């Protein structure tokens, strides 16, 4: 019997745990109990999704979740995958990853970061609670937002005047509710189930990072497994994948009508200063990683539809 392991940073309240219960669920019935698989959550395994990937490296840990642009740490290139405003929806979110470059990242995150990416799921599309309301880019100048330990994210924050002040997952709501922090980055779906509205005034529809989410899985796990049940791994994370895309969808439709009823006010700010505010950013990242850089924009630019 094979007794595997999956991490992740999202809680129990969360779409992401819902999605790897059927996860599991899958694996199980797919392979007749010789595959049980053991759910993680709330970052117990490590400081984060970094933390967690590099446990997949050394085969410590069997699954995990990632987003595309995450890989950016590894591989400086795949920061395109999640910079801001470059990601219309999640159907530009597949195609883009099914580019030449999006299909090279992979490939090279199999060959030298021991991961497999199995399946890809959508995971929101981020907007910006606050304390006070934001109606215009210059509400946000010397706000302290909260934002994760990622560059695309700090760059959001510095790009908008705010005041970038990174730190895990598990203690926003804390400071959100202790005035720590003004306010914090999320999905509609994260921002209910974490239920930052209850600490949160207001709510503007900023639309700035689409999120994906990638089922990874051990390429040392995978060896450890007869080909027959690597192909019922694959088949599984393509189900909950599904399911996982339908979650974070369905709620997106209703979830601004659910705030609103909680007494949250929702902002719909003019975006195209947001998005002009962002090019410095974009600069940077073509001056980092160069021609490559500049092709990966073009590459994922043609695809939007
Ligand atoms: C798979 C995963 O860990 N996603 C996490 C992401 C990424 O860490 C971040 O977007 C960088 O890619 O940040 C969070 O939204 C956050 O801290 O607010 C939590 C979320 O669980």
């Amino acid at each position: 019997k094979y007794n595997l392991k999956m991490g992740m940073t999202a809680g129990t309240s969360q779409n992401e745990y819902k999605a790897a219960e059927v996860f599991a669920k899958e694996l199980k019935k797919r392979s007749n109990g010789e595959i049980e698989l053991k759910l993680y959550p709330n970052a117990q395994l490590g400081k984060d999704d970094l933390a967690m990937m590099q446990q997949l490296e050394g085969g410590a840990l069997d699954f995990t979740f990632a987003e595309t642009g995450r890989f950016s740490t590894f591989f400086p290139e795949a920061e395109v995958f999640t910079l801001p405003y470059m990601i219309k929806d999640f159907n530009h979110m597949k195609k883009a990853v099914n580019t030449k470059f999006g299909k090279d990242l992979f490939k090279k995150v199999h060959d030298k970061k021991g991961m497999t990416v199995l399946a890809q799921a959508y995971n929101g599309t981020r907007q910006t609670t606050s304390n006070k309301a934001i109606k215009s880019l210059a509400d946000m100048k010397g706000m302290k937002l909260r934002v994760p330990g990622a560059a695309a994210n700090l760059a959001y924050a510095k790009y908008t005047e705010a005041a970038p002040t990174p730190m895990a997952f598990s203690e926003v709501y804390l400071a959100l509710q202790t005035n720590a922090v003004d306010g914090q980055e999320n999905p509609l779906s994260t921002i209910k189930a974490q239920k930052f509205y209850e600490v949160q005034k207001y709510l503007a529809m900023t639309n700035h990072i689409l999120n994906d989410q990638l089922y990874l899985v051990s390429n040392i796990t995978m060896e450890e497994l007869p080909e027959n049940l690597q192909k019922v791994v694959k088949e599984s994370a393509e189900v909950a994948a599904e399911y996982h895309t339908k979650l974070f969808m369905d709620e997106e439709k209703s979830l601004k009508d659910f705030f609103k009823s909680k007494g949250v006010t929702i902002t719909e700010p003019n975006l195209v200063d947001f998005k002009k505010a962002m090019k410095p950013f974009y600069d940077e990242y073509i001056k980092k990683n160069g021609k490559v850089g500049e092709n990966a924009i073009k590459a994922i630019e043609a695809v939007r539809l």
